């Protein structure tokens, strides 16, 4: 559709990027980021409704970042693709931690697949009883 919108924040050359010709068309408004200051620009720009983030991108510490996130939204979803032992040190540091969790950025493909593995896919989606 449209609606679609997803952040992506890491220091790979040209994952971030090939994430859009992946889904920023139909699957979602996936960006780039190579600090969570820059997926923070994104989230107040374009507002992706979900968000990738690694800690250990070079930069910023993505783990604060993230937890400002659902400290923005509480509806974004947030995902870990740093130290995913930040269910342990993120989560106890301030609130979630972050939801989806991966130690290591990964070919895309298990990327897209854990996308269609975690989704909502149900009946009431978000929140509204038949999508009007």
């Amino acid at each position: 559709m449209m609606n679609e919108k997803i952040l992506i924040v890491d220091d790979q050359y040209g994952i971030r990027i090939l994430l859009n010709e992946v889904f920023n068309k139909e699957g979602y408004q996936t960006f780039q980021a190579a600090n969570g200051l820059q997926a923070l620009d994104i989230v107040t720009k374009e507002r992706p409704d979900l968000v990738l983030l690694d800690m250990k991108i070079p930069g910023m510490d993505g783990i604060e970042i993230l937890k400002r996130m659902k400290v923005i939204d509480e509806n974004i979803r947030v995902i870990i693709m740093t130290a995913y032992g930040e269910l342990d040190m993120a989560q106890e540091s301030k609130e979630l931690g972050a939801l989806t969790h991966f130690a290591k950025p990964f070919d895309i493909d298990e990327i897209r697949d854990a996308v269609k593995k975690y989704l909502p896919l149900k009946s009431n989606l978000e929140h509204h009883h038949h999508h009007h």
